[PDB]
């Protein structure tokens, strides 16, 4: 069972950082969205457009998937996204990321019925 | 089993205009620090001072805890803290918080050996 001391540090300590940072986004979001458990996911992109806009990409430009599958689609317009990339300093479990705000076209794999995004392939 | 569609939303969607804004700190932190599992913790404070300074409080001014326990201590000096409070809008599993930065004395309960902070009681 997590110690009371450890619980206090988890719930109440942020030594660490300040809320006024813009660059801590990936650190917190990768943790929030459970991509730092077991190991640090090295690269992950968050999309800030609406879910409807991202789902719409599945009806947009058919493109080659980086993994050679044939179910990828490129957005017709650039989207506001954030790339989270694990730093060289980063060491599990202290997963550290650089946050890069970008506006690029996204490529996603679509699947299911209705066809919706199931994998983020790349940005271009 | 987490659906592929849901996994994509978790890994890659963060819809909004100012994702990295300071106003989003509590949303991100409350999630990352596991205070939005099951229910939204209604009120929570993060402390931006060194862990040594917070541990030091355990040898500072004795005060009675809000709950009548007798192991609380008030910081001799003010500390940089952030309050996270649920908004009217907020409802599980969509926990929403208002982020507020203040400088206040903290009151914590101390326990264990060494005696360290185990509960965040109040700020004054
Ligand atoms: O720009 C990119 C490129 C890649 N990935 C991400 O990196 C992993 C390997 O490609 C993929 O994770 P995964 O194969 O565990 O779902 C994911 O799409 C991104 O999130 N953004
Ligand atoms: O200023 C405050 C006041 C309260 N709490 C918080 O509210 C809960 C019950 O009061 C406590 O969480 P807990 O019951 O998991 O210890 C916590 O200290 C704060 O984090 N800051």
């Amino acid at each position: 069972k997590e110690s009371a001391a450890a619980k206090f540090e988890r719930q109440h300590m942020d030594s660490g950082n300040s809320p006024s940072s813009s660059s801590n986004y990936c650190n917190l979001m990768m943790c929030c969205r459970k991509m730092t458990q077991g190991k640090c996911k090295p690269v992950n992109t968050f999309v800030h457009e609406s879910l409807a806009d991202v789902k719409a990409v599945c009806s947009q430009k058919k493109v080659t998937c980086k993994n050679g599958q044939t179910n990828c689609y490129q957005s017709k317009s650039t989207m506001r996204i954030t790339d989270c990339r694990e730093t060289g300093s980063s060491k599990y479990p202290n997963c550290a990321y650089k946050t890069t705000q970008v506006e690029k076209h996204i490529i996603v794999a679509c699947g299911g019925k209705p066809s919706v995004p199931v994998h983020f392939d790349a940005s271009v």
